[PDB]
């Protein structure tokens, strides 16, 4: 089927907050038809296919997501569905020619160790970066609250995205660290 977006995440101003477009009747139509009669609002996109759930952050005019979430699926379009310019399963990451009206989040360049990842729900999770994609978190929490966030964007103090959220460093259901695909690595992806 079709990846569709059933959601978004607008992060310029105030705090964010999510924003449903689509109920599981619809989503599961969409991703029959590839047809998304939706109009595509901010930075970070709330993406559904038939099973799973999960987020894609727009990055120079591409949303980016996981190849765990997503694996080769199309992304539902105005009149047709999208096909993939970006496919990496050993970087665990896809991308899409964002359409108009995804707003692209510049790039970290401020060296800030001091991130926070941007969940399904909004919600800001501090962690600091100890590795060029490891960040650990300021207090463990429970694995499930991270669940569904991954391809969400991890921000510099800035707003800008130094990374896209991929898995967690997890143990007996608590999660202690981030580990994202740094944003250097979507820049240098080769449109396929
Ligand atoms: C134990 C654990 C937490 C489940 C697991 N940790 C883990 O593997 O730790 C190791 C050690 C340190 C980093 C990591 O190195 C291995 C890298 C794995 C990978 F991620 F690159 C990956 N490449 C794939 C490529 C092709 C096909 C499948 C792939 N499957 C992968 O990993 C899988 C998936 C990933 C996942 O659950 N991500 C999140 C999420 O929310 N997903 S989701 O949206 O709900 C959903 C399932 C709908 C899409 C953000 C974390 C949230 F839950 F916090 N995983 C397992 C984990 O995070
Ligand atoms: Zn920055």
């Amino acid at each position: 089927g079709c990846v569709v977006i059933v959601g978004r995440i607008n992060l310029s101003g105030d705090t964010a907050y999510a924003q449903q477009t689509r109920g599981e009747e619809g989503t599961q139509e969409t991703s029959q038809t590839g047809r998304d009669k939706n109009v595509v609002t901010g930075e970070v996109q709330v993406l559904s296919t038939a099973t799973q759930t999960f987020l894609g952050t727009t990055v120079g005019g591409v949303i980016w997501t996981v190849y765990h979430g997503a694996g080769s699926r199309t992304l539902a379009g105005a009149k047709h569905p999208a096909l993939q310019m970006y496919t990496n399963v050993d970087q665990d990451l896809v991308g899409w020619p964002a359409p108009p009206g995804a707003k692209s989040l510049e790039p970290c360049a401020c060296g800030s160790s001091d991130l926070y990842l941007v969940t399904r729900d909004a919600d800001v999770i501090p962690a600091r970066r100890r590795g060029d994609s490891t960040a650990s978190l300021l207090s463990p929490r429970p694995l499930a609250y991270l669940k569904g966030s991954s391809g969400g964007p991890v921000m510099c103090p800035s707003g800008h995205v130094a990374g896209i959220f991929r898995a967690a460093v997890s143990t007996r259901g608590v999660a202690k660290s981030l580990q994202f695909i740094p944003v250097e690595t979507l820049s240098t992806q080769a449109r396929s």
